């Protein structure tokens, strides 16, 4: 932690793309101030931090990032006037405008439904599940909400971001934003609920998609790596999830198998014969389902998403627990994501001048291309 303010000094000099950072958050330059009135804020030693910092240009932005070399850098806001100009500001005039619409996925909001790892780990026997959750979520904010400008990151320690920037998305009220959130979301309750997903008896196409897209991994995740029937101690957990009247039936079905394998599929036919409502004689996998989903689907940091003037951690920022660099995430390559191999601030400093002085000498470099793809959709977009 006292080796980060050298290698800091280094990384601002000669490593952090400023030029692509600049074209993203000035967004073609078209609207006025549009780069000026952005909020950021910076992280320094002892975990001190400063809001509403602001800057005039990219020089500008270059200059105090060299000069003030952050441990973490937030990025807030579009407002209405100038950030660091917000004490000459009329009160009540000060107000968010607009902000990317944003998503923080966190790791350890799975513990109930991991195995392997707790609190800040990770490991690739649970990475899986961001794949999942990238998969899910993206699908939906491209083809049910038609958004087109999707930014996909790793936060450096837990789990993955995503910036959503098309113009009209920035525009969004914090209502709205909430409003979207809710579409996302079927994992509701605490720790005090046992039960987290209830599905209706006719399912939105959105819950059909997420669950196809669940099928494709459950078996290689949740069967193999997490063994989730493993043993009773395991199996319990699922058993939980279902009605008591059937209990007895899986326990003995459970005992007579060898693998998780081998019970889940007799989970699904013993489900897929439960009556729910007496009245009708109709059956279905809704409980497979809920039960798939309670272990799998996407669990946002909702208030992340939910407030217009919340920060969220600079992508090309580093996380200061981990020395990992925040880079963005390949959607063509999202299954061979390995947050393993993620340059530390350590690691680029050594290959940068190790036998020009920039980052493509570095493994950084990958990562800037992935940003530079997404920036040069932004430029067609706005043509
Ligand atoms: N006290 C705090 N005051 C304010 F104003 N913002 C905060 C605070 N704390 C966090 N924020 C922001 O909320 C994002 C998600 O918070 P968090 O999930 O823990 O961090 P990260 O996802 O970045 O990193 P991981 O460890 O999860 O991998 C971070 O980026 C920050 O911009
Ligand atoms: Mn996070
Ligand atoms: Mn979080
Ligand atoms: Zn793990």
């Amino acid at each position: 932690p006292t080796e980060l303010p050298e290698l800091l000094k280094l990384y601002y000099r000669r490593l952090f793309p400023y030029s692509q950072y600049y074209r993203w958050l000035n967004y073609g330059g078209v609207i006025k101030n549009y780069f000026q009135h952005r909020e950021f804020s910076f992280t320094l030693k002892d975990d001190i931090y400063i809001r509403y910092q602001s800057f005039n240009n990219q020089s500008d932005l270059e200059k105090e990032m060299q000069k003030m070399n952050p441990y973490k850098i937030d990025i807030g806001a579009v407002y209405s006037h100038r950030p660091n100009q917000h004490n000459t500001v009329k009160l009540g005039a000060f107000q968010a405008q607009e902000k990317e619409l944003v998503f923080d996925i966190d790791m350890t909001d799975y513990d109930d439904v991991r195995r392997c790892c707790s609190s800040a780990d990770i490991c690739p026997k649970c990475w899986t599940l961001m794949t999942m959750a990238i998969r899910i979520i993206d699908r939906a904010l491209k083809e049910d909400f038609g958004f087109k400008h999707r930014l996909w990151v790793y936060s450096g320690r837990r789990g993955v971001h995503c910036w959503v920037c098309d113009e009209s998305v920035r525009k969004l009220s914090s209502a709205v934003r909430s409003g979207i959130v809710e579409y996302l979301s079927l994992v509701k309750g605490g720790q005090d609920v046992k039960k987290k997903v209830h599905l209706s008896e006719k399912i939105h196409p959105f819950i059909r998609k997420s669950i196809n897209i669940i099928k494709k991994y459950f078996e290689e995740y949740a069967l193999v790596n997490q063994d989730i029937l493993e043993n009773k101690e395991s199996w319990d957990k699922i058993l939980a999830l279902v009605p008591e009247t059937i209990h007895d039936e899986l326990q003995q079905s459970f005992q007579k198998s060898h693998n998780s394998l081998q019970r889940w599929e007799h989970l699904k036919k013993v489900a897929s014969r439960y009556q729910n409502n007496i009245k009708n004689d109709k059956y279905g996998p809704w409980l497979e389902w809920e039960i798939m989903l309670q272990y799998c689907f996407p669990r946002l940091d909702i208030n992340v998403s939910k407030g217009i003037n919340h920060l969220l951690k600079s992508p090309f920022s580093v996380h200061p627990k981990t020395g990992r660099i925040s880079v963005p995430i390949d959607l063509q390559k999202v299954d061979q994501f390995d947050p393993f191999t993620v340059p530390t601030i350590s690691f680029i400093c050594r290959e940068l001048d190790a036998i020009t002085r920039d980052y493509k000498k570095t493994s950084l470099a990958p990562y800037v291309k992935v940003f530079e793809h997404f920036l040069e959709n932004l430029d067609k977009s706005r043509k």
